[PDB]
């Protein structure tokens, strides 16, 4: 788990990505996919996408960035007490859109990346410490549900 002062820290570095959700949302989404290809090929309403300018210009990829994060924000502000939030997301994307676990561990170095790129000098070392532990932990309580599915 995280200290509260590893949680301050990750809500702390949240509130930049609440100030412009569509913004950091898109960029996340737009690494992912021009990083790591295969990502892309598990959405049917993106696949059609070839270049990050084609990308860069789709509102639905932006609209689809805002769900992402607003997801993602709900659970860590639960603080690790996010039980009830997760299940369905490891439920659906095991089951249903059959994501492997490593598109997270993708998309967790994609939020990373993002931030220092829109925040440069200005998301420290503790706070991407804190922020790593987050999302290490989102992705460790993902795995559990992915095992009992055998996923």
């Amino acid at each position: 788990g995280l200290s509260d002062g590893e949680w301050q820290q990750v809500l702390n570095v949240w509130g930049k990505v609440e100030a412009d959700i569509a913004g950091h949302g898109q960029e996340v989404l737009i690494r992912l996919f021009t990083g790591h290809p295969e990502t892309l090929e598990k959405f049917d309403k993106f696949k059609h996408l070839k270049t990050e300018a084609e990308m860069k210009a789709s509102e639905d990829l932006k609209k689809h960035g805002t769900v992402v994060l607003t997801a993602l924000g709900g659970i860590l502000k639960k603080k690790g007490h996010h039980e009830a939030e997760l299940k369905p997301l490891a439920q659906s994307h095991a089951t249903k859109h059959k994501i492997p676990i490593k598109y997270l561990e993708f998309i967790s170095d994609a939020i990373i990346h993002v931030l220092h790129s829109k925040h440069p000098g200005d998301f420290g070392a503790d706070a991407q410490g804190a922020m790593t532990k987050a999302l290490e932990l989102f992705r460790n309580d993902i795995a559990a549900k992915y095992k009992e599915l055998g996923f």
